[PDB]
């Protein structure tokens, strides 16, 4: 019945919270509402699929090329978090 591990489930929740804060942080810097920078739905997808690149984050529903550039600090949060812990990134069919 379950598809992911209990640890994967934890990881996604923890990363999601880091992305929420990162979203609030940068959206402020850029003078955009956080939801305009990235919706919660986009943040969930980023927590599950964990892109670390502009090309990979463009593979997420709702992310354009120019939006990908705006989401760059969030990609940094992902790659660092996954490095510190020991978690696979870029879960795409590549
Ligand atoms: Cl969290």
């Amino acid at each position: 019945q379950p598809v992911i591990s209990a640890q994967e489930q934890e990881t996604q929740i923890v990363l999601y919270g880091k992305l929420v804060e990162a979203r609030q942080k940068h959206a402020n810097k850029m003078d955009v509402p956080p939801a305009i920078l990235a919706t919660n739905k986009i943040l969930v997808d980023m927590a599950k699929m964990r892109p670390t690149t502009v090309e990979n984050v463009k593979r997420i529903d709702g992310v354009s090329e120019g939006k990908a550039a705006m989401l760059a600090p969030l990609l940094e949060v992902i790659k660092h978090f996954c490095q510190t812990n020991s978690v696979q990134t870029d879960l795409f069919s590549s």
